[PDB]
């Protein structure tokens, strides 16, 4: 009850920041994880012994992949933590419980594959789940692990709090199916201008926990430039592989994905900096002004990626 996780002093200071970088160090991130929910949620949110139990259980559902591995959970829940810290009052005992959880959780089972090649494949999960395929899947993943004898940290719940809280989780983790985030942002953007966005219209805190999630989701944009540029290598060492796999089935697969085509990586980043991330942190900053950190990093990197192109690095 007493016992209080403390990191070393340049991760205490370090960790409040948006551009933090967990480190190198596998072993200290379910501690990192902790330490997080202890100053986000309190020290009573969780039992110990099942959230210690829930965590190991979580970090052995993600496979070994380039990208949307392990690292990739505790990262985009460190965001997550971020954005909550800096926004105190705006959210519920019941919301920081489920956001942290549910962004740990968010891409269990990960296999390296998109949605599209999951379909074109014809997986059986595209015929289970039609839409949002591999983020219903990491919600089913999320409900699995929770009903694990002694791994349901949210068995101190009431009913009814128990099924807002998976409510959450689950509308946080469909929300990280990028597909779906142009419209909740286009939404966002109209309901900020004319006025009409309001924080206690529950459709209305849903659409902007979704933006948190897709926020939290593409925070690799975010960091330091050298942090972003070797991120960038794991994400499309994915990519080719899916390529790769694309060619194997008989099909070209877009630029993105075709490795033969790695020159084209500086524009490339260019078009999705412009048409997802900085659209994603603008309207973020709008309706939450703390958040504005994150935009400012990801303009940063945009300017990085057009002095890559210029051949200046
Ligand atoms: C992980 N994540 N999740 C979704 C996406 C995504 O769609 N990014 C893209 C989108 C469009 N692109 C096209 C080309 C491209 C490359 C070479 C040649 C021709 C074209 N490169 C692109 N990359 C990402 C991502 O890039 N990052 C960075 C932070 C998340
Ligand atoms: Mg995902
Ligand atoms: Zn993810």
């Amino acid at each position: 009850g007493l016992m209080q996780f403390t990191l070393p002093v340049r991760l205490c200071k370090e960790i409040e920041l948006f551009h933090f970088d967990i480190g190198p160090f596998e072993n200290m991130w379910p501690g990192i994880f902790v330490y997080m929910v202890h100053r986000s949620c309190g020290t009573s949110c969780f039992e110990l012994e099942k959230l210690c139990r829930f965590i190991m259980s979580v970090k052995k559902n993600y496979r070994r992949v380039p990208y949307h591995n392990w690292k990739h959970a505790v990262t985009v829940a460190h965001c997550m933590y971020a954005i909550l810290q800096n926004n105190h009052t705006l959210f519920t005992d019941l919301e920081r419980k489920g956001l942290l959880i549910a962004c740990l959780c968010h891409d269990l089972d990960h296999r390296g594959f998109s949605n599209s090649y999951l379909q074109k494949f014809d997986h059986p999960l595209a015929a289970l789940y039609s839409t949002s395929t591999m983020e219903q899947h990491h919600f089913s993943q999320t409900v699995s692990i929770l009903q694990l004898e002694g791994h349901n940290i949210f068995s101190t719940l009431s009913s009814s709090e128990y099924e807002q809280v998976l409510e959450i989780i689950r509308k946080a983790i469909i929300a990280t199916d990028l597909a779906l985030y142009f419209g909740n942002r286009k939404q966002l953007e109209e309901m900020y201008q004319t006025g009409s966005l309001n924080l206690n219209n529950q459709s209305h805190r849903d659409r902007v926990i979704g933006l948190m999630m897709t926020a939290c989701d593409l925070c690799s944009v975010t960091k330091l430039w050298p942090v972003t540029k070797l991120t960038a290598n794991d994400i499309y060492a994915e990519f080719w592989a899916e390529g790769d796999e694309m060619k194997k089935l008989g099909i070209q697969p877009i630029p993105m994905m075709d490795r033969d085509k790695k020159d084209e990586v500086p524009q490339g980043q260019l078009g999705f900096y412009n048409a997802v991330a900085i659209p994603c942190y603008t309207t973020l900053t709008q309706i939450l002004p703390p958040t504005e950190p994150l935009l400012k990093a990801c303009r940063d990197n945009l300017s990085q990626w057009e002095k890559v192109i210029r051949g200046e690095e």
